[PDB]
C-alpha cells in the first residue's frame, strides 16, 4: 500500500519574463510541494524521481514538426521567443519552456510505471507546464506537450497495445487536445468535466459539447459534461460522477486511471469561477480509486489561486495514502440537472449501465 510523488525543483524554470505575475507561475509546484511537506503527507509517500522524456516518446502523441518547434526554442532569443509564443493561443515560452515540458512528461512516465510495475498502488504527480490543451500539431492552453495523452501511451507500450485508460479530465477547461488525440480511440477512454457556456469558456469551442462522443472506432469513448448556466460546486460533481462517470468508467474496467487533476475549478481560483472544495476533490479521488484495482495516477493540470490548489492536491494525495474522506458541506442547479440528462441520453447507446 505505497503511494508515489513526483517532484522536482527544475520544472519551475518555466517563467514569463514579460509578465511575471501570469497566473501560470513557477510557485504552482512548490506551493502544492510545500503543503505536502507541512502536512507530514510527503514522508508517507516514496519519491519518484523526474527525467526527461524523449523525443521518440513525445512522437506518441506529437507529430514531429510540433517537437522541432519547441526543441528549438531552447536557443532563441527574448524577441524571437515573444513573436513564436504570440503563435500560439495563450502561451508563453522561455529558453527552459522545452526542458520543464520534458520533465513534466518524463515524470509521469516513471509514476505510470512505478504503478504499473506493482512498485506504487497510486501515485501523484506535481508537474508543470499542464498538458490537456496541447495538440498533436500545436501548443495551446499554457501546455506544450499533452502529458497525459503521452502517459497513457507510454503506458500501453510497456504492457499491451490494447491497455484501457481512463482519462478523467476535471480541470474547469475542456481538454480539447486529449480529446483529438484519443477521438478515434477505443483503448482510452476520456471523460471530462468542464464550464461550457455554449461554447463561451475557454477553449471557445463546440466541440466540448456533449454530443461530441468519438469518432469510427472511438464511439463512445470520449464523455463530455458540460457545464452551462452558473457556478458550480461539489453537488454538481458529486452527481455527475454518481451519475455518469462512475458507471460508466466500471463498465468500461479501466487497467489505468490517469486523472488531469487540474483544480481551477476550485472555490477561490481567480479564472474558473467554481466552488469546488478540497473536500470535493479528496471524495472525486476516492471514488476513482474503486477502479482499475487502485491504479490511480494524479496528473496536475491548471489551477492559479496557490491556496486552493496547495489544499486541494493535498487532499486527493491524502485519499491515495488510504485516509478516510473528509465530511461535505445542495440541490442541484437546474442547468446542471439538464447538462447531466444530455449526457445520458447522448451515450445511453453506448454504455448499458446508464
Ligand atoms: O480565456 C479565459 O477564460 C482565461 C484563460 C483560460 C485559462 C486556460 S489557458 C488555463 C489552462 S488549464
Ligand atoms: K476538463
Ligand atoms: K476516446
Ligand atoms: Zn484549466
Amino acid at each position: 500500500p505505497i503511494t508515489g510523488l513526483v517532484y522536482d525543483q527544475r520544472m519551475m524554470l518555466h517563467h514569463n519574463m514579460w509578465d511575471s505575475h501570469h497566473p501560470e507561475l513557477p510557485q504552482r509546484i512548490s506551493r502544492i510541494f510545500s503543503r505536502h511537506e507541512e502536512l507530514r503527507l510527503l514522508s508517507r509517500c516514496h519519491r519518484i524521481p523526474a527525467r526527461l522524456a524523449t523525443e521518440e516518446e513525445l512522437a506518441l502523441c506529437h507529430s514531429s514538426k510540433h517537437i522541432s518547434i519547441i526543441k528549438s526554442s531552447e536557443h532563441m532569443k527574448p524577441r524571437d521567443l515573444n513573436r513564436l509564443g504570440d503563435e500560439y493561443n495563450s502561451i508563453f515560452i522561455s529558453n527552459e519552456s522545452y526542458t520543464c515540458a520534458l520533465l513534466a512528461a518524463g515524470s509521469c512516465f516513471n509514476s505510470a510505471q512505478a504503478i504499473l510495475t506493482g512498485q506504487v498502488r497510486n501515485a501523484v504527480a506535481i508537474v508543470r507546464p499542464p498538458g490537456h490543451h496541447a495538440e498533436k500539431d500545436t501548443a495551446c492552453g499554457f501546455c506544450f506537450f499533452n502529458t497525459a495523452a503521452l502517459t497513457a501511451r507510454y503506458a500501453q507500450s510497456i504492457t499491451r497495445e490494447s491497455l484501457r485508460v481512463l482519462i478523467v479530465d476535471w480541470d474547469v477547461h475542456h481538454g480539447n487536445g486529449t480529446q483529438h488525440i484519443f477521438e478515434e480511440d477505443d483503448s482510452v477512454l476520456y471523460i471530462s468535466l468542464h464550464r461550457y457556456e455554449d461554447g463561451a469558456f475557454f477553449p471557445n469551442s463546440e466541440d466540448a459539447n456533449y454530443d461530441k462522443v468519438g469518432l469510427g472506432k472511438g464511439r463512445g469513448y470520449n464523455v463530455n459534461i458540460p457545464w452551462n448556466g452558473g457556478k458550480m460546486g461539489d453537488p454538481e460533481y458529486m452527481a455527475a460522477f454518481h451519475h455518469l462517470v462512475m458507471p460508466i468508467a466500471r463498465e468500461f474496467a479501466p487497467e489505468l486511471v490517469l486523472v488531469s487533476a487540474g483544480f481551477d475549478a476550485a472555490r477561490g481560483d481567480p479564472l474558473g469561477g467554481f466552488q469546488v472544495t478540497p473536500e470535493g476533490y479528496a471524495h472525486l479521488t476516492h471514488q476513482l480509486m474503486s477502479l482499475a484495482a487502485g491504479r490511480v495516477l494524479i496528473i496536475l493540470e491548471g489551477g492559479y489561486n496557490l491556496t486552493s490548489i496547495s489544499e486541494s492536491m493535498s487532499m486527493c494525495t491524502s485519499m491515495l495514502l488510504g485516509d478516510s474522506p473528509p465530511s461535505l458541506d445542495t440541490p442541484l442547479k437546474t442547468s446542471a440537472t439538464v447538462s447531466i440528462n444530455n449526457v445520458l441520453r447522448a451515450h445511453a447507446p453506448f454504455w448499458s449501465s446508464l
